[PDB]
């Protein structure tokens, strides 16, 4: 089998003894031959795919050599080009040989897999044949949006009558005669899967006359079985409903001979497949740990058809930074919404390009570690010299930024980038390790792997790991290195979308796992080390940013800490929102009155969420927090505390602690989720998208549900779903006469959908209080009389209604 050796960084596949050179090639007989080849074939296939990597031939013969004819034609076909240089670059070391294999790119329509067979077939006129992988695509997306029948008809046939029409698109005719096997996925998934039509078997292929073997060869009852298993057992797929399995029909009719019955034929009818069939499981390959396995043939169809999902916040406000329509096979899309900064705006502002010396960054950072560390400067400068220009991406772990445990004993790592050299990854031991070359090879391979999973760059790239300390690779080809400008930006680029890079909330709404990239202000607060960090009181606008940032500190605190994912505990004021975080099952979650009233023993990190909303009422939440996080064995564990401290009041004694003592401090100062006048008419009462600001007063409680339930239907009248909308009150006793309300005044328009916040999974309308609703968000909200019954609740109550509307409020005061 395929082998995959772990102590290198970037993905190697070892294939075993190979024989090349033509002349000493052909030698070699076909079982062996063809079988080396193929587990080459094996290799390269896979690693097309998975992002890339270099396979590794072991030889007995020291001399060079050339690339068989048989192989360099091969992987033309398997990347189906003549173009190899592009792909697949040719280096030595004597005994050993190695190919090293780009990672594909489906962009310039070229398809979005590499395999060796499609094994979907499709009858030409008279042929039978394979499809390779662009018409494989093309069937797949186009299908992703009588003569015969009076012979079949036919009860019984003599031997030597010649059947009255020849072999044609529709129908063929095959000799018998262990031929009762094997012969039927030859042909049937060729009629299937486009006209449909027959095949006669015991007929004479060229003079058509029937000849149907003989008594001893078939038992009709025996016949019938095996043929229906063998129709069933062919792989097929399907994207409509219902799944129709395959629709054949069959006849094993009696033939005589002189009038006396001499044997059987067989007939069989395929009618047309509403979908996609194949005759086996296509033959490609991606790698997973330690083994090159096998695409099923779902996963196989899924991931050559994935294209960018649409929607109404999709388009029209988000910029699509990647694609899988343009990047390699295994790349999750990105986006960016309008107005924020893109990728590449990013990464000039992050890693600008020096025209001319080797800028570091980031430059407190730099000052930090040699403020901090003896003799860094004198380590570094030294093997710095070479490189001419470029940049040096520093960090306290490159592992921690890619979701690996940080390692103790790490000074800090270091990516370096320069001209005409390829990328280099640095960490930098306190001191020497036995184990300390496996951290770096194994970040290096990591930082690899997604620099083009994650980062989707089609173009070359290697990433080689070095060990300093202040107390044998492969050789990568000449074309791996950065020649010019252009590309040194294309990599950094790809390392913005590594970095800036998160889980997006619309993975929800989609089910595909789209990401989405981060502002600069969040990234400066994002990468703050922990260590150094055990308390922070962020704050921000509200629909900021702030439990984006909460919840990748659950997982940078596992990684930092080699805690448990359940003894990191999240603390909230309402239930909806305490249920919207504990699916996520990175943390354990509660609300600020169990937390008071449970005894967290196990519980080692804290991280308030919204904490302007706490109150004193059942005691102190403060004082606890530190005796928990400050009482941990391993020293004290993070207590970041989020909140909204725009120019309003917040009162209350433990509406956060005095503003004196809220330090260190951290301001995320945008309003990222609304709209435009959303966003323009929220920033008056604090005192790049469009959307609808409709404000109406003086309507009677009968208008002002007539009004909500037209403008229901004219929002769904455009596409907007159940789940698109949102009608909130003052508090939770007004719920029950305006629920009512609302379900009768839609009637007149027929509508029926309407459920809480707390019931967040259907498609239905949501209304709930404010103050219960308050942490998560829908496309439009109605606001039906927000009036401060309690002002113990922020007075800011139309703060609080007008925040939740990504596109489109309505406000009824
Ligand atoms: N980098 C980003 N680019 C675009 N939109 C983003 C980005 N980060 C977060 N958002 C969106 O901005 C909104 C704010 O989400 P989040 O819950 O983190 O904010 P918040 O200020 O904590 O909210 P709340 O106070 O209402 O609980 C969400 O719709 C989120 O998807
Ligand atoms: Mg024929
Ligand atoms: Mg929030
Ligand atoms: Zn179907």
């Amino acid at each position: 089998p395929l082998v995959v050796e772990p102590s290198y960084p970037d993905l190697v596949i070892n294939v075993g003894e190979v024989t090349l050179g033509e002349e000493n090639r052909k030698k070699l007989q076909k079982i062996q031959r063809d079988q080396e080849k193929e587990r080459v074939m094996r290799a390269a296939c896979a690693l097309l795919n998975s992002g890339g990597g270099v396979i590794r031939m072991a030889k007995k013969v020291e001399h060079p050599v050339e690339m068989g004819l048989d192989l360099e034609q091969s992987l033309r076909e398997l990347i189906q080009s003549s173009d190899l240089q592009a792909f697949f670059e040719t280096k030595q070391q004597g005994r050993c040989f190695y190919i090293f294999v780009k990672s594909w790119s489906s962009g310039p329509v070229k398809p979005r897999l590499c395999s060796l067979s499609s094994s979907l077939y499709r009858r030409s006129e008279t042929s039978v044949r394979s499809m390779d992988s662009r018409e494989a695509f093309c069937f797949l997306k186009t299908k992703r949006k009588d003569p015969a029948d009076l012979i079949f008809q036919k009860d019984y046939l003599e031997y030597g009558e010649i059947l009255p029409f020849p072999e044609s698109q529709l129908v063929e005719f095959k000799q018998f005669s262990e031929y009762v096997k094997r012969t039927i996925p030859e042909y049937v998934p060729a009629f299937a899967n486009t006209g449909g039509g027959y095949l006669f078997i015991g007929v004479d292929d060229k003079s058509r006359e029937v000849l149907g073997c003989a008594k001893e060869n078939v038992d009709p009852d025996s016949l019938r079985r095996k043929i229906e298993q063998a129709i069933y057992k062919l792989p097929c797929v399907h994207f409509c409903q219902p799944q129709r399995p395959i629709t054949f029909t069959l006849k094993i009719v009696n033939v005589l001979k002189r009038g006396e019955l001499y044997g059987y034929a067989c007939m069989i009818r395929v009618n047309p497949f509403c979908c996609a069939v194949f005759s086996e499981a296509p033959n490609s390959w991606i790698v997973e740990d330690k083994y090159v396995c096998s695409l099923t043939t779902e996963k196989w169809v899924g991931m050559m058809t994935d294209t960018d999902p649409d929607l109404l916040q999709l388009s029209e406000d988000f910029e699509c930074q990647l694609s899988l329509s343009s990047g390699p096979p295994l790349s999750r899309p990105v986006y960016s919404k309008k107005g924020l900064e893109h990728k590449k705006e990013l990464q000039q502002l992050l890693f600008s390009v020096p025209p001319g010396y080797l800028r570091y960054t980031p430059e407190s950072l730099w000052r930090d570690l040699i403020s901090e560390h003896r003799g860094l400067e004198e380590l570094i400068n030294k093997q710095m010299q070479p490189f001419f220009r470029g940049i040096l991406i520093f960090s306290r772990s490159w592992a921690v930024d890619l979701n690996l445990q940080e390692k103790p004993g790490v000074i800090c790592d270091a990516l370096l980038i320069a001209q005409n050299s390829t990328p280099i990854l640095y960490t930098i031991l306190r001191e020497q390790d036995a184990e300390g070359q496996d951290y770096c090879t194994r970040t290096a391979f990591t930082l690899k792997q997604k620099l083009v999973n994650m980062g989707g760059y089609t173009g070359k790239v290697c990433v080689r790991a070095k060990v300093l300390c202040l107390s044998s690779p492969m050789d990568y080809p000449a074309s791996y290195s950065l020649a010019g400008t252009q590309h040194m930006e294309a990599l950094l680029q790809s390392l913005v979308i590594v970095l800036l890079g998160f889980r997006s909330l619309l993975s929800d709404q989609l089910g595909c796992e789209v990401l989405n990239l981060l502002t600069a202000q969040q990234y400066e607060i994002f990468s703050r080390s922990l260590r150094k960090n055990r308390e922070l009181f962020v704050h921000g606008l509200p629909g900021s940013g702030k439990t984006i940032m909460a919840m990748k500190i659950m997982e940078k605190i596992r990684n930092v800490f080699h805690c448990e994912a359940h003894r990191i505990l999240y603390v909230c004021e309402n239930q909806p929102l305490r249920n919207f975080i504990s699916d996520r099952n990175i943390c354990r979650a509660e609300t600020r009155k169990t937390f008071l009233r449970e005894n967290f023993e196990h519980i080692q990190h804290i991280v308030i969420d919204e904490a302007q909303n706490f109150r004193t009422e059942d005691g102190d939440w403060y004082g606890k927090a530190k005796s928990i996080t400050r009482r941990a064995k391993g020293g004290p564990g993070i207590l970041w505390i989020f909140l909204d401290y725009f120019q309003t009041s917040h009162l209350d004694c433990s509406g956060l602690p005095p503003l004196s003592d809220q330090y260190p401090r951290e301001e995320l100062t945008r309003i990222v989720r609304n709209a435009d006048p959303i966003a323009k008419y929220l920033q008056k009462e604090m005192q790049g998208v469009q959307g609808t600001l409709r404000i109406k007063k003086y309507l009677t409680v009968e208008q002002i549900m007539t009004c909500v339930a037209d403008t229901c239907r004219r929002f769904f009248d455009r596409g907007y779903s159940p789940k698109d909308v949102a009608v909130l009150v003052s508090t939770a006793k007004e719920v029950e006469h305006y629920k009512y309300e609302l379900l009768k005044a839609m009637r007149k328009k027929r509508v029926v959908q309407l459920s809480d916040a707390c019931d967040m999974l259907g498609d239905h309308i949501v209304l709930d209080s404010v103050r219960r609703f308050s942490g998560l968000e829908r496309s439009i909200v109605f606001g039906i009389h927000p009036r401060t019954a309690d002002p113990a609740i922020l007075p800011n109550v139309l703060i609080c209604l007008a925040s939740r509307a990504k596109q489109h409020l309505y406000i009824f005061p």
